């Protein structure tokens, strides 16, 4: 009845499962994939209980029937009064940001530019850029309009893999999953950082969050936001700090989704072992904090304040927005309902 399977993608976010597993008297036990698309498949066994998903993955699991539970929720000033988990989602920023010192560069002369994705198949990585490439081209060819990339989950064989790095000895090059130096948020970020590409495809809080010494990491501790700048879709620049009036899209939330069958049990469990190692958690600074992990969003992403209830018990269509459907509809006629698997 009362125990749930996590599925953690890769080896990283199998060791903080492992942790969270310790200290949950094994309310919460791991199962452990190399990609996401595999914990769906997972899930869809019924070998895996749940996982917290973007919502690119959101649109797969959703076709194959799997339903969004609860929601990620970051630090709000618009209703103050309500609880994190009562209180709505607002959405994140996807952005196009590059290198003050790259003058020049706009969404415009983006063609045959170097560029670095969180990975293939995610909302502000992949999805709103490319979707919006390919309609502005009026072309599939999305493969041939940057120079060399690094979008994980591509042909490694392939220009889109080009610049991942893979892990530390060099192994495991553009898979999508922490493994991979370029994956993710934080790892397309560093991806433009390092000056490896030109521009990178992830969300505003991705830019405040890892500068002015708010990360400390090697890479990172000397990175200045001043030195950013954000491409908007009317071919101007700005600065990180005018993200609502220069983004590409808004994206919805991170969910956690399981099979339908499972939900109502999946979100019990999850509301009392947020109550524990939630922001405010018995247990969470003292033993174990579940939103932690370093500025690498292992299986949650570190801003966020809590889980919440959804309201409207919504469905998958329903949670992402008619919007953003179409969006990925759209692109996928380029690689029509049926569901992966
Ligand atoms: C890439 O280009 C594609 C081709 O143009 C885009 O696909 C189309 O996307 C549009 C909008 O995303 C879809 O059209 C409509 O959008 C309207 C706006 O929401 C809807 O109606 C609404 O308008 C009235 C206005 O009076 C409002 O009052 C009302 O409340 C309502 O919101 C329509 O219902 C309809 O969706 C269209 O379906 C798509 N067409 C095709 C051929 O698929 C695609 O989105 C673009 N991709 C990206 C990522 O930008
Ligand atoms: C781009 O990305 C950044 C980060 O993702 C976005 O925002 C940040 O703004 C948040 C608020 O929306 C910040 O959290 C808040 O944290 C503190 C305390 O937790 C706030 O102090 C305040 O406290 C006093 C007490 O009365 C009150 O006035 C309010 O309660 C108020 O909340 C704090 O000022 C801040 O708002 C967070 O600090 C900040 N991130 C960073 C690293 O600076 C940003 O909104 C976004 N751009 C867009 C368009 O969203
Ligand atoms: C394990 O999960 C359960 C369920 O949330 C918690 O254990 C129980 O404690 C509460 C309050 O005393 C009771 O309502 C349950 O019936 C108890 N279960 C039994 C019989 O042990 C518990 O909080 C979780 N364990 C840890 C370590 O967090
Ligand atoms: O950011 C917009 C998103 O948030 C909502 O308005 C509310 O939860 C969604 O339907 C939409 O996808
Ligand atoms: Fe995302
Ligand atoms: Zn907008
Ligand atoms: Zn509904």
């Amino acid at each position: 009845y009362t125990r749930v399977v996590w599925c953690a993608v890769g080896p990283e976010e199998q060791k903080k499962c492992q942790q969270w597993s310790q200290q949950s008297g094994q309310n919460v036990t791991c199962a452990t994939a190399s990609t996401t698309d595999d914990c769906i498949v997972l899930v869809l066994k019924g070998e895996a209980d749940a996982l917290n998903l973007d919502g690119g993955y959101i649109y797969t699991a959703g076709k194959c029937g799997l339903v969004p539970v609860l929601a990620e929720n970051r630090k709000s000033s618009k209703h103050s009064s309500l609880d994190c988990v009562l209180r709505p989602t607002e959405g994140y920023l996807a952005v196009a940001v590059v290198k003050k010192a790259n003058e020049g560069l706009t969404w415009n002369s983006l063609k045959d530019k170097k560029s670095c994705h969180t990975a293939v198949d995610r909302t502000a990585g992949w999805n709103i850029p490319m979707g919006l490439i390919v309609n502005q081209t009026g072309s599939c060819a999305f493969d041939e309009f940057f120079s060399q990339s690094c979008a994980p989950g591509a042909d490694p064989k392939s220009r889109l893999c080009a610049l991942c790095a893979g892990d530390d000895q060099g192994l495991d090059k553009c898979v999508p999953n922490s493994k991979e130096k370029y994956y993710g948020y934080t790892g397309a970020f560093r991806c433009l950082a390092e000056d490896v590409g030109d521009v990178a495809f992830v969300k505003n809080d991705t830019v405040w969050e890892n500068t002015n010494g708010e990360s400390t990491a090697d890479w990172a501790k000397n990175l200045k936001r001043e030195d950013f700048r954000l491409l908007c879709l009317d071919g101007t620049r700005k600065p990180v700090t005018e993200a609502q009036s220069c983004h590409l899209a808004v994206a919805p939330n991170h969910a956690v989704v399981s099979r339908s069958d499972r939900a109502a049990h999946v979100e019990q469990v999850l509301l009392h072992q947020q109550a524990l190692f939630g922001k405010n958690g018995k247990n969470c600074p003292d033993k174990f904090c579940l939103f932690k992990s370093e500025t690498k969003n292992l299986l949650f992403n570190d801003n966020t304040e809590c889980l919440a209830k959804l309201g409207g018990r919504p469905t998958y269509e329903e949670y992402l927005g008619t919007e953003y459907v179409t969006a990925i509809a759209n692109l996928k006629k380029c690689s029509l309902e049926a569901c992966a698997f």
